[PDB]
């Protein structure tokens, strides 16, 4: 123990120096202290220990992020090491090394280093430098493929807040009042009545999808709706959901930008999943600019005021209060989570 040590293969931008490694070489990994690295044959190793020394580092704190909930930011770099350690000593061959999540999800997939992730302890070495400890490496890849997503679409496009309705719908009539503003719209409220085939094309929709949809784009009103109910047109699940993910992540982009722009002592990334998820969906209905269209949340959430964030969205009544509810609650969960404050 730790077995497997020498097996599979390590992802590292960084190729040290510059014959001769049977013997234990030791560098600094540049950007930090203490990162200490002992490499043996041509593998990195990072060992811990209470006790002084020269050639380990010291015992790094455990984070606080929450193995089964939790995510990291989607603009970190991770360290990825699987090993061992007992009464204050620590040996850990790292498989990744400062690698993007995408990459490491990547890496971690590859057949050759299976036996060292399923035998060992899999922790992150996070770029605080502070660690998560996952129980298995199936908890490890699913953390991370949490931490890409920048919502969590499925609550999203759940029923509870913007539905998911393959079939070309047009959610309005004639008697009412956004009649001439509603388009032909699919999946979870994505909106053909201001989009042209070439717009979706730019907005990275594959052409397959964007050409099943000629005769849909730029219908509004009586054209949009006439067009439904005489020539609809149901997506497959699967793009739909392709359709309306292009669509939720470009949106939660522009919510992002404001949240960091804001400069409030943190970014968008570092906030729960569910937390993001609730921010976008408002923005997603009431309008981008929270600033302006829901100013009693953008309060609380650049002032890092969770109980009152929650507080707001039941404060709110738009009479869209349900999915409101709903949102706070996302944000209460966070709360009952431990993943805010």
């Amino acid at each position: 123990v730790p077995a497997f040590l020498f097996s599979g293969s390590t992802l590292s931008s960084y190729r040290p120096n510059f014959i001769t490694i049977a013997l234990p070489h030791y560098v600094n990994l540049p950007g930090r202290s203490n990162f200490k690295l002992m490499y043996i044959m041509g593998f990195p190793i990072d060992t811990e220990m209470e006790k002084d020394s020269e050639y380990s580092n010291k015992i790094r704190q455990e984070s606080k992020i929450s193995k089964t909930e939790g995510t990291v930011c989607y603009e970190q770099k991770i360290t990825v090491e699987t090993g061992q350690e007992k009464d204050g000593v620590k040996v850990y061959r790292v498989m990744v090394l400062e690698g993007t999540i995408a990459e490491s999800i990547e890496h971690l997939d590859k057949k050759e280093n299976e036996d060292i992730l399923n035998n060992n302890r899999n922790r992150i070495v996070l770029a605080d430098n502070t660690v998560i400890n996952f129980d298995n490496i199936s908890q490890l890849k699913e953390f991370l493929r949490r931490s890409v997503n920048i919502v969590d679409h499925d609550i999203f496009s759940s029923n509870g807040f913007e539905g998911f309705n393959p079939t070309s719908h047009f959610p309005s009539n004639p008697s009412s009042d956004y009649f001439n503003s509603t388009g032909v719209t699919f999946g979870s409220g994505v909106d053909l009545g201001q989009r042209s085939k070439q717009d979706l094309l730019n907005d990275g929709v594959p052409q397959y999808i964007a050409d099943r949809l000629d005769g849909y784009y730029m219908l509004r009103g009586k054209e949009a709706y006439d067009k439904v109910r005489t020539a609809p047109l149901t997506l497959s699940d699967n793009e739909a959901h392709l359709l309306s993910n292009i669509y939720i992540d470009k949106f939660s982009h522009k919510i992002e930008g404001l949240f960091n722009d804001a400069n409030i002592g943190l970014r968008f990334c570092d906030l729960p999943l569910r937390t993001r998820t609730a921010l976008v969906s408002i923005g997603y209905q009431k309008g981008f600019k929270l600033s302006r269209t829901a100013p009693t949340v953008w309060n609380k959430v650049i002032a890092k005021d969770w109980n009152g964030l929650v507080n707001a969205f039941n404060n709110i009544v738009d009479g869209m209060s349900d999915r409101r509810k709903r949102e706070g609650a996302l944000v209460q969960k966070d709360i009952d989570s431990g993943l805010l404050k």
